[PDB]
């Protein structure tokens, strides 16, 4: 069956909206990282992206980054906090990492082959929600609401913003990704966008993709 959605799995938590703040990286990490415990420990629970954006020395908090650079920082620091014990505050603050609030752990991470929609398709499958970048620039990207996302005009090598991967499916013949945002549930369909699949790597949704190994 060539389709699946981890939101009716239970791998993925509410949709988040976390402000001016450019911390969409943190956001996205978390994510697939939520998705990850999930698999392993069958819980559930909100990670802090707070966490990231104040520890990820190698990032830029709410000036942008990398989720390798995310997910190496848990690897490392072996933890992360959950939302609750390190709450999102849209602002760059020192790095207030506590281990009494560790909620997950984190052994490393892969990168799909770099537009390679058929090795991302794989890893969705296989793994569950992957971290995802892509060209988020546009208008009819951000006035999205319903259908199957396509913009000839995005540009597959301005990657600037980073989601994820949720799933992919099709519908009414155009094959597309589940992709979950963090502009809250008011923003395109309940917070999620069906961006078009193997329609040319639209947006660069594969050139640079990964998950953490959890
Ligand atoms: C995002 O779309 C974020 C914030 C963009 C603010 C520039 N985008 C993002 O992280 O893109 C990254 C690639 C990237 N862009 N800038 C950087 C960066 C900048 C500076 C440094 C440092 F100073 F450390 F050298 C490092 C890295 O990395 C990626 C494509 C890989 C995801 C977002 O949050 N959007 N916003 C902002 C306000 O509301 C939003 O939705």
């Amino acid at each position: 069956p060539d389709s699946v959605d981890y939101r009716k799995k239970g791998y993925v938590t509410p949709v988040k909206n976390q402000g001016q703040c450019g911390s969409c990286w943190a956001f996205s990490s978390v994510g697939a990282l939520e998705g990850q415990l999930k698999k392993k420990t069958g819980k559930l629970l909100n990670l802090s992206p707070q966490n990231l954006v104040d520890c990820v020395s190698e990032n830029d908090g709410c000036g942008g980054g990398y989720m390798t650079n995310a997910f190496q920082y848990v690897q490392k620091n072996r933890g992360i906090d959950s939302e609750d014990a390190y709450p999102y505050v849209g602002q760059e603050e020192s790095c207030m990492y506590n281990p009494t609030g560790k909620a997950a752990k984190c052994r490393g991470y892969r990168e799909i082959p770099e537009g390679n929609e058929k090795a991302l398709k794989r890893a969705v499958a296989r793994v569950g929600p992957v971290s995802v970048a892509i060209d988020a620039s546009l208008t009819s990207f951000q006035f999205y609401s319903k259908g199957v996302y396509y913009d000839e005009s995005c540009n597959s090598d301005n990657l600037n913003h980073a989601v994820l991967a949720v799933g992919y499916g099709i519908q009414k013949g155009n094959k597309h990704w589940i992709i979950k945002n963090s502009w809250g549930e008011n923003w395109g369909n309940k917070g999620y966008i069906l961006m078009a699949r193997n329609k040319n790597n639209a947006c660069g949704i594969a050139n640079l993709a990964s998950f953490p190994k959890m």
